[PDB]
């Protein structure tokens, strides 16, 4: 069985996922993760990133992964992105559209999306 989230929560495989209404900016957004003791989505394969994809609706959504420019790709933990589906753009910090993955401005304002064990 797949876990067991609390109210307005997903659950996919080991993860509870939530899939915000309103826009924030990529920093604001993980600070309203972090206040239900979650993170931004850490997405960590291709069958993830398509269950997001799926309910995630038409608006783009942020994700929890960042990196300075010319370092590469980061989760919040630290842990470095294992290239597991391509990231386009030019941004600091990722998102997805209805397509993919892209990135983008971290000031730009999204939906998000947090996920917690
Ligand atoms: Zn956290």
């Amino acid at each position: 069985l797949q876990a067991a989230c609390p109210e307005s929560w997903i659950g996919f495989q080991r993860k509870c996922f939530y899939f915000s209404d309103d826009t924030k900016n990529w920093t604001s957004s993980q600070r309203f993760c972090d206040s239900q003791d979650a993170d931004l989505a850490q997405v960590e394969s291709f069958q993830e990133l398509n269950f997001l994809l799926r309910y995630k609706g038409p608006s783009d959504h942020w994700i929890g992964l960042s990196r300075e420019q010319g370092q590469p790709w980061k989760w919040i933990n630290g842990t470095e992105w294992t290239r597991q589906f391509p990231i386009l753009g030019a941004g600091e910090c990722a998102y997805l559209n209805d397509k993919g993955a892209s990135s983008a401005r971290c000031y730009t304002e999204r939906k998000w999306i947090c996920s917690k064990s």
